[PDB]
């Protein structure tokens, strides 16, 4: 559910989102592929955007990543940054699952990732 989502999500990057929606922006899939890649150019990912042109562009981050990794999974750029519950939902479930099965061993640390934003 979006609850438990939220609650695995917040603990796994230290954030503080309170609903589903807030996803929309591109910022957290972006860093949780890092996690698991860790070849994501995080500086350059608006992870606090509010401005949805900013929301693009961590969009092409992602999808660049995807491509880069060969990762077939669909990503409706169009459907997500608008923010809209279900569509993130969706996206952000098959990302834990994603994340399940490919994360290594190795320690993340979400914050100096993203240089304490």
């Amino acid at each position: 559910s979006r609850t438990e989502l939220l609650t695995w999500l917040n603990g796994l990057l230290n954030l503080n989102y309170k609903k589903i929606e807030e996803c929309g922006t591109g910022a957290a899939y972006c860093q949780i592929m890092d996690s698991i890649y860790g070849d994501l150019p995080m500086n350059r990912v608006k992870f606090n955007a509010t401005a949805e042109y900013e929301f693009q562009t961590n969009y092409k981050i992602l999808q660049s990543c995807f491509s880069r990794h060969g990762i077939e999974k669909t990503v409706y750029v169009d459907k997500l940054i608008r923010c809209k519950f279900q569509d993130n939902l969706e996206f952000l479930q098959w990302l834990k699952k994603h994340w399940i099965r490919h994360k290594d061993e190795s320690v993340y640390d979400p914050d100096a990732r993203r240089k304490y934003r």
